[PDB]
Formats: structure tokens, sequence, C-alpha cells
């Protein structure tokens, strides 16, 4: 038992680098914080975990367009809209069981015309080059910051048209598979930066009651929809051991406890079910990059949690399907999680100047939000996989 | 005769949808015509059909450049001389008859150089992936809107490069080919969307004596040169029924009787003259990208009688010169027309204050202007085609 | 040895041109100095020399990525480190030599940190779409002027993820040759322009004691290092003409004496060593595009100078290696070199606002100091293919 200890620190070496790096970045995080936290001195602590997500989101254009493109164009036309149903179906009750939840812990123990418009600006966006740099955010109109929506919408359309004309559009669709494994060549280079930044974003971080109580109704409503309702679901469709398969995807999950982002965490979670759980490449194209920017169970739980925990300064079926709303979300400039709080209060009729109270929390809370949001499309890739028998047995040969 | 009227119902369904949303925009839009025309409002009813103008303007950028790449490598060092020869004979020529007769109907019923120089800076872009969604504007000197000049010209001595190289630039043409193809099937794809966008693009634009007897001179002008001398080109060329053509490429001319951008319809011009009327691809992406841009006969009959009609209020070769010069021009902003309206008046010595007259019935004219820019290539793709006979048989085999 | 001149006429014709246009540029320039030099009158006189370099900035971006990208593909692990360490032993030295002899004959005849971060920020793109186009530079943060520390950086490391998938890789391999080549066929076309241009770069700049001691150091001290010592090491490395080598890139050193920008004439320079010197591709699209961004022996001597010329006003080691670093410096706005003189004097302690003194004759040394940064790695190719005879043999079959 205590003897195979050395074959574990020679395997999985460096996921106890990133382990070790979360480690040294609450010491040296707190070891510096009696002294200023300078805004120019922060930002200059803080730039070794910088430097990390600019390597990291430099990947995801390249990686989203050419996996959406080959993910599509490799799968039959009632494959690929039955492949998407069996995601879809997966996407808006992992969504819609994180918010149930999230609303009986707080219950128990405690323009917007012009965002659903700018959203529909994005699905469609009118220039391609932009969308690769720019999103649509009204009152000059084109804010800075990819408009992914609009890659994603783009990127199946055109691999599908693709996977319509076949042996012509063969030659993209190898272009597009050779691009998508130069990316995933990229992300093995990156992985090794990982520690050395993870523990300077969370190290520079942790220089910046009522608030008290909310934290831990967050954070415990998380661990039971993350660790024990989702770990289940994956019982009950695999029948296969759900604490074994979230092992390899750690180096993912450690990642997004310190960026805070699906985005710069979805090339790893990409190598991560790709290299260690062994997922077909052919789902993980296909299910991943939608599963980061609509799939997000921990922003349905904290969306829902915030809404309610705000109502203690003062019709839960306007709140449960805004906070759903809320997790398919992604207009405008990219935050935090904060930008769609003004939209989840105003459909209910809530107050909405009560948003400075959770901010000074809300970016540990983000760490752990952001966990739940990686772990649903890493299981829900083995769900959809599983799901799929036929559809990938079809494929070859 | 009667009785074969369920076969044009069933065969030419959606000509007839765009048609009956033409009918339609008309009733709706004065429907809601004397409620309030507020600003927000407005834009929030013409939303379908901006929605529409989004998805028809991403297609443009990767169909010219993909069009001319193929276009010009695809045809001999003299074949690409001489189809572009009967192009611009058919063009200067064109844009010379609408500006005459345009100068005929209003005299029978009723910086500058800042201009040239980034016309120039505009035709050798300073940078490829700025050109894709910036044109130059002096007096920071870069405004937003895709410079198709840079584009058209880049594309050209690209395509040409790789037509030179051959075997080594077969691969690079043979991609260009794939993915011209695939916005092909993109634009049947955003077809099906035209008519519940052009019923909210002239519906929604509807809730916006001296000029009474300028519209009708402009219409009917544009009626002789489009209905009547343009067709009589066609059989003076090819000795076929124009009328018959016309009315395969219809569902490109409601269009634009919709959209009045000439580039919004281009890709729906492309498939109604590569599927309807059945014109050879080789000629399509070759004639239809540059005369688009260039070929504007709509809107040199309409500089010419503007540029008259203020004159009512106070030597014709200093406006007959200038307003062919206006139809090639696209500097600057991408705007409705009025952009080249001081240049224009400013060689002649006519007082340029005196736009904001006709700026009121303008977006009327504009939609039939746009008809004639697009029905001027249209049929001129039938002309070089026909002209090109030698060319296009020597390619083969 | 007068009969054979005619032979000489007609070979190099375009040479005699462009050597004429340096000639006719003092001329016209000089002819038009009585009158005023109005800023519009000067840039409308100076814009047949704009438009070149408009021609030839629009080449780098396909060229710099394309030829790294090609460039490490082609050559093996160690190769790729081997050809490397070659290069960086020769730039390193050679901002060494022309540093410490540009310190000798200044001594004998007469926010900082920011700066590292926006360079560490600029080696690690954020977005690929925006390097294209833009750079870092922090007080929003993204400056205009494309990224070429980021795309050299990246275009390196995606290279070789394809030289290290082989097979799978080798489409985009062939790919990025295929448009290397295509540009290379650009650039033969936009050389027959340089002549028209180089005349009025020259003839509108020209239209703009004790600095006149100064001028004539650097000037000297740039001879001494690039006519003198550069070709005494090439001399010691493949123990031939260096005269008859420097001959045949004078086509690309006399655009530089009118361009100022290495950037600009790179797609010259790698014509004139691909075509005339006869040197090998696999090393050109390898050191060629770092050492027009990185070797910079000519700015090293005028950094020097500079900084012990203004001394005169009022520890040599502190200026010695901060010359040297802002030869490898590329960061924020894009410059004639005045750009890092705030970082070279801040570092020893010398006054910052003593600039205003040499930009007034800086505009004559830039055309100078390009030439020796072009006659750097142009001779540095030679030096480099001669110094890997095994690495280029064992390529081959
Ligand atoms: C809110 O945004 C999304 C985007 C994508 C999806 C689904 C998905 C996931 N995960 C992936 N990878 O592909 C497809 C999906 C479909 O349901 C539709 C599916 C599809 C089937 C058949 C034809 C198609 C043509 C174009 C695009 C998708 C198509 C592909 C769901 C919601
Ligand atoms: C104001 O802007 C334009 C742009 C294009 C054109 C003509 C055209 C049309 N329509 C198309 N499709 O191709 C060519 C044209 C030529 O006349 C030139 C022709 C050509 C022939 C031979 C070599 C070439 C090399 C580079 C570019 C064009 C070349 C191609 C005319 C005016
Ligand atoms: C300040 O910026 C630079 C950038 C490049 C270089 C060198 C160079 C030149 N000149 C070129 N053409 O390629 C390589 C160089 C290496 O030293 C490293 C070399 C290399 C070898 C092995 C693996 C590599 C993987 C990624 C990138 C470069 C690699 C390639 C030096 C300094
Ligand atoms: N930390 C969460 C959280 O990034 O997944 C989330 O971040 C804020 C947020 C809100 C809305 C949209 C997004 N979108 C992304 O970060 C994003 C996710 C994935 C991609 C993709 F490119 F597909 F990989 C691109 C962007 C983020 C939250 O805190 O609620
Ligand atoms: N409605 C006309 C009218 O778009 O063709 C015309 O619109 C204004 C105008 C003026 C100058 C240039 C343009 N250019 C374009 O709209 C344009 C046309 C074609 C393309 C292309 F990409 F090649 F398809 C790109 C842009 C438009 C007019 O009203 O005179
Ligand atoms: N004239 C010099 C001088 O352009 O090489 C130099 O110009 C200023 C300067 C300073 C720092 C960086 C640069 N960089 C470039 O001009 C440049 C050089 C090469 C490229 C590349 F793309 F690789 F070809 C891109 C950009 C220029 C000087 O005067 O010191």
């Amino acid at each position: 038992t205590k003897e195979d200890v050395k074959s574990f620190l020679r395997r999985n070496a460096l996921l106890l680098l990133t382990v070790l790096a979360v480690i040294l970045g609450v010491v040296l995080g707190f070891l510096l914080r009696p002294y200023p936290l300078s805004p120019r001195e922060v930002k200059y602590f803080a730039f070794p975990g910088e430097l990390l997500m600019r390597m990291l989101k430099m990947l995801i254009l390249p990686l989203i367009v050419s996996s959406l493109i080959t993910g599509l164009a490799s799968l039959d036309a009632k494959a690929s809209g039955r492949l998407g149903m069996r995601a879809v179906v997966y996407y808006m009750s992992t969504t819609i069981i994180a918010v149930v939840l999230g609303i009986i812990l707080v219950l128990i123990i405690h323009e917007v015309l012009d965002c659903f418009l700018d959203l529909a600006r994005n699905i469609f966006p009118s220039n391609l080059v932009s969308a690769a740099f720019r999103s649509y955010s009204t009152t000059g109109q084109e804010v800075e910051g990819m408009n992914i929506l609009g890659l994603v919408v783009f990127s199946m359309v055109f691999g599908f048209a693709l996977g319509k004309m076949g042996e012509q559009g063969q030659l993209l669709v190898d272009f597009f598979n050779s691009l998508n494994e130069a990316t995933m060549k990229l992300v093995a280079i990156i992985m090794w930066y990982a520690p050395l930044g993870i523990l300077f974003l969370i190290a520079g971080k942790i220089v910046e009651g009522q608030l008290g109580m909310y934290m831990v109704t967050v954070i415990v409503g998380l661990v039971i929809h993350g660790l024990i309702v989702l770990p289940l679901i994956y019982f009950l469709i695999t029948r296969k051991n759900p604490f074994v398969f979230i092992a390899g995807i750690l180096q993912a999950l450690i990642t997004a406890l310190g960026t805070s982002s699906s985005s710069a965490t979805l090339p790893i979670t990409f190598k991560c079910l790709e290299e260690n759980n062994g997922v077909d490449k052919r789902i993980t194209r296909f299910v991943l990059p939608v599963g980061a920017t609509i799939n997000m169970d921990g922003t349905a739980l904290y969306e829902a949690v915030a809404a309610i925990f705000i109502a203690q300064v003062n019709q839960i079926i306007t709140i449960s399907i805004t906070a759903t709303a809320a997790s398919i979300g992604a207009a405008g400039i990219p935050q935090a999680g904060l930008v769609t709080m003004v939209i989840v209060l105003t459909a209910v009729g809530l107050p909405t100047d009560d948003i400075t109270l959770i901010i000074a929390v809300d970016w540990l809370l983000d760490r752990f939000r952001t966990m739940v949001n990686v772990l649903g499309d890493a299981l829900g890739a083995g769900i959809v996989e599983h799901l799929s028998r036929k559809e990938l047995e079809k494929q070859d040969a």
C-alpha cells in the first residue's frame, strides 16, 4: 500500500506540481499579504500567471474552429442531430438540476431587451475576421473579445457543408484535422508552464459575517451538484466509476481553480479527455467547445443563490428560468460572471443596485464555479460517448 | 394556359415567397405607420431584416477572395486579359449609356484630392488581415468596413501568381475552390431566411411636390436603361431572350429591392446565375465580384439626375465624366450612395450644401438603383460568357 | 574593359534604375526645396513612395509566417537547434562588435519595467488574428501595428509542431510552401515599382555645427562595421569574396536606403538572396525573418553614439549592455529607432529630455542604419549556410 508511492511520483509528476503550486500559491500570497497591495505592484507579481492566460487564450481560437469543423464533417446528417440531441438534453438538465438544488440550499439554510438582441446579433456575425477578436455590444457597437458564439455557429454550418460535399470538401477537413492536432501539440508544450502560472494566478489574487454564510451556501451547493449529483448521473449512464474518470481530468480542474475561465482551460480539458480518460476525439471536438460556452452548471447554482441572498434585504419560477438562461448567456464584454446579474434580477423585480455586496467574495467562488462548468462537459462527454455507441461504430470502415 | 399554375407554385415556391414578402412588407409597414416611429422601436421591428444582412455580409468576404483566386488561376495569361478586356469594355459602356440617358431625361422633362489618394491607398492595402474589416479614410486613418477594393486587387494578383506556378500552386487553388463551394452551400441555407428578412427590411424602412417629379425622373430613367436598353444589349450579343434570363435572377433582384446593397445580394446573385441561368462558374467568379463593386449603372443614372436637379435652385462634359467616375467609386465609409455626392458637384461648381433635399427620398430610389447595379453584371455575365467561346473551350481537356 | 558595358546595362537594368532613382531623388527633392514645405503638399509629393511601403508591408505578414513555418518543419529536432545556435552566436556577436566600435569612435573623436513586461506580453500573444495587426502597449492597451515578435514565436513552435507529426502535418507545410512561393512571385511584381517609389521616398523626405560632427561619427562608424568589419567576418567563415556577395543584394540595400525599414525591405532581401546570391531557401526562411527583427547592428552603433553624444551636455558597461539590448527591442508603436531612446538613458542615468536635439538629423542616419541591419542578416545567411554543411546535406534523399 505505502510501497507503490514512487511509481505515482514519477507518473503524475506534473499533476503533483500543479497541486503543489496551489499549495505554494496560498503560501506566497499570504506571505506577501501584509505588504502594500498597490495596483502596479500586484499586476507585476501576478505577471507569470498573466503570461499563462495569454498562451491559453491564443490556443482556443484555432481549437474551437478546427474542432467543430472536423467534428461535424466526420458525422452523418442524422448522426450529427442525434449526438447533438443527446448533448442538448444533457446540457439543459444539468443546468436545471444545479438551479433546483441551488434554489433549495438558499431557501433551506439562508436594457434587458437589448441583451436578447445582441446575443442574436452575435449568433450570426456580420464579419468572420472581426468575430475572431470582436463581439457585439450595443451603445462603437463592437467590443473587444472574440465572439465565440458566432464562431461556434459558423464552424458548425461550415463543417457540416464540407460533410455534405465529401470528396471535394475532404481537403479542407484534412487541413482542419492537422491544425486541430498541431494546437494539441502546442497545448502539451504550454502544459509545463501551468504550475509556475497557477501559483502566481492564485498568489496574486488573494492579495485583494453576512457574506460569510452566503459563501458556504454556494460552495457546499456546488459540492452536492458536482461531487455527489454529477457522478451519480455518470453511474446511471455508463455504470463505471466516475471518481477515477474525474481523477484523469484533474490537471484541467486544478487549472480551472486558477484560471477561473472554462475557455482558458478548454485546451487542457481537451488534452485531459483525449489523453488521460481516452475519450473518442469524434465527440470531444463536438461536445467540449459547445459545453464550455453553454453548459455552465457552476454558474446556474451561483446565479440562483445570489438572487435569493439579496432578497434578505427586502414566484421562484421567474428566478429558476432566468438563472438557467444566464448559463447559456455569453453576450457583450467577457467577465467573471457578474455581466449577467442585471438581467436575472430585472425580469423578477429584485433590486439591481445590491450587486456591490457579493463582488468582494465572487472571485474565490468563481474558481469553484468554473470547476463545475468544466466537470459538467467533461462527465457529459463520457455520457454522450456511451449514448452514441451505434453512431461511432458505423463511422469505422 | 390556366391549368399549369400549380406546376409553378411548387417549382418557384421561394420566388413567390420573397414576392409575397415584398407585398406583406408594404402591408405591415403601412399598418404600423400611424404608431410612433421611435428610434429604438423602429430598429427592434427592423431586426429580422437586420439579421439577414449580417448572414449576407459574412458570406461576401470568403466569397470574393475564393472567387477571384480560382477565377484567375483557371484562366491562361492571355485568356485572363481577354475576358477582362471584354468585361471592362462592357463595364465602361454600360456606365456611359446610363449617364447619357440619365442626362437626357433630366434635361428634357425637368477634400476632393484626398478622395483620389484614399482610393489609391485602398487599392494597395498596407495589411491584408486589416483589409478584411478596415478601409482607409484620411482624418484614426482606418475606418470600419471591409476594404473590398484592396481584396479584389490582391485576390487577382495572388490567384494569377498561383496560375503561373501550376502544379506547386494547385493545392491552394483546390483549397479555394472547395471554400467557394462551401459558402455556395451556406448561401442556399441563408436563402430560406430571405422572405422573413426582405419583409421586415422594407416594412421597417417605410416607417421613416418638387422632389415628387425628381423621384419619377430617376425611376423611369432606370426602367429605360434597365428593362429596355440593357435587354437590347443582351439580344445584340447572344440573340437569346433576356426577359427569360432576368426571370432566372429574380430572387437576386427582389432581394436587391430589399437589401439595397449589391454586396449583400452578390452571394444570392452568384447562386441565381450558377444555378438558375446556368452560367459557367469560370466567368461568374471572374465577372460578378468585380461587377458588383465597379459596374454601377443604377448609380451613374442617379448621380447624373441629382446633379442637374439641384441646378434648378441656381458644360455637361464635367458632370457626365464625374457621374461615370462615381460608379467605380468605393472609398471611405460604406453608405447608400450619398458618400460620393460632394465629389460629383465640386469638380463642376454646383452648391454642395443642397444635398439635404434628396436624402428624404433617396432610400426608396436606392432599392431600384441597386436592381440596375445587379442587372448590369448579371446580364454582363451572359454577354462576356458568349464573347469568350474560344477561351472556355480551350480550358477543357 | 570599357567594351563589356552594354552587357551590364541590359542584365542589371533595374539595379541601375533604383540607383538612378537615388540620383534623381536628390535632384527633384532639392529642386522643390525652395518652395513651401506645407504638411499636405509634402505628403502628396511623397505619395508614390508611400504607395510602395503599403505594397511592401502587406507582403511581410504572409512572408514571415510561411517562412518560419516551413523553415522549422524542413529541419530536424537537433538541426533546428544547431542552425539556431549558429545564428544566435552570430546575432549577439555582430550586435556586440557594432556597440564596441560604436563606443570607441564617439569616445576617441567626440516606465522602464513596463517595457520589459510589454515585450514578454508580446512574445506570447493573447490572440493570433489580433497579432496580425496589433501589438501590446500598456496605458486601450493594444496599439496598431502587427506584433512581429508574437508571430515569429508562434510561427516557430507551430512549424516545429508540424515537423514533429510528419505525414499528418505535411499538408499544412505543403500549403505554407506554396504560399511562401506565391508572395515571392508578388515581390517580383512590386520590384518594378521600387524605382518610382525610392525616388519620391527620398525626394519627399529631404524637404524636411554640434550635430554636424555627430552625424559623421555614426556614418563613418557604420562604414567601419559594415563595409570593413562585416566582410572580414564573411572571409573568416566562407573564405569567399564578400564584395561580390554584397553586390548581389544591392537592390535590397538601395531600397533600405529609401524605405528605412528592414521589414519593408525583407521581401526584396528575400529575393536578393534566394535569386541573386543563390542562398539555400531552407536557411533564408529561417535566418532572414528573425534577423530583420532582432539582428540590428546599425541600431547598436547609433544607440551607443547618441547616448555618449548627449553626455557632452553633462561606467560604459551600463551603456554597452543597454544598446545591445535595444537592438533586440521591438515593443509598443513601430517607429524610426527613437522609441527605445528613453530605456537606454534611464538605466545608466543620462538626461532623457535631451532627445529633441538628434531627431532633426536622425532621418538621414536611419537610411544608413537600416543598410547595416539588412547587411547583418544578409552576410549572416551565407555564414550560417556555410556553417550548416552537414545539416543541409542530410536533408536531401
Ligand atoms: C447553443 O448552441 C448549440 C450548439 C451546438 C449544439 C449541438 C452540439 C453540442 N454540444 C454540437 N457539437 O453539434 C451540434 C449540436 C446540435 O444540436 C445541432 C447539430 C446539427 C445537426 C445537423 C445539422 C446541423 C447543421 C448545422 C449546424 C448544426 C447541425 C450539431 C447545441 C447547442
Ligand atoms: C477596377 O478593377 C478591375 C478589376 C478587374 C478587372 C477585370 C476583371 C473583371 N470584371 C476580372 N475578373 O479579372 C481581370 C480583369 C482585368 O481587366 C485584368 C485581368 C488580368 C489579366 C492578366 C494578368 C493579371 C494579373 C493580375 C491581375 C489581373 C490580371 C483580370 C477590371 C477592373
Ligand atoms: C529572439 O527570437 C529568436 C527566434 C529564433 C531564433 C533562432 C532562429 C534564427 N535566426 C530561427 N530561425 O529558428 C530557431 C532559432 C532558435 O534558436 C530556436 C530554434 C528551435 C529549435 C528546436 C526547437 C524549437 C521549437 C520551437 C521554436 C524554436 C525551436 C529555431 C533565435 C532567437
Ligand atoms: N468562470 C465561468 C466560466 O468562464 O465558465 C463564468 O465566467 C463568466 C462567463 C460568462 C459568460 C460566458 C463566458 N464564456 C467563457 O468564458 C468562454 C467559455 C468557453 C469558450 C470556448 F472557446 F468555447 F472555449 C469561450 C468563452 C464566461 C462564470 O463565472 O459564470
Ligand atoms: N446601392 C448601391 C450598391 O450597393 O450597389 C450603391 O450603394 C452605395 C455604394 C457606393 C460605393 C460602393 C459601394 N459598394 C458596395 O456596396 C459593394 C458592392 C460589392 C461588394 C462585393 F464584395 F464585391 F460583393 C462589396 C461592396 C456601395 C448606391 O446606392 O449607389
Ligand atoms: N530602421 C531600423 C529597422 O527598421 O531595421 C530601425 O527601425 C526602428 C525599429 C525599432 C525596433 C523594431 C523595428 N522593427 C522593424 O522595423 C521590423 C523588422 C522586421 C520585421 C519582419 F517582419 F520580420 F520582417 C518586422 C518589423 C524597427 C532603427 O532605425 O533602429
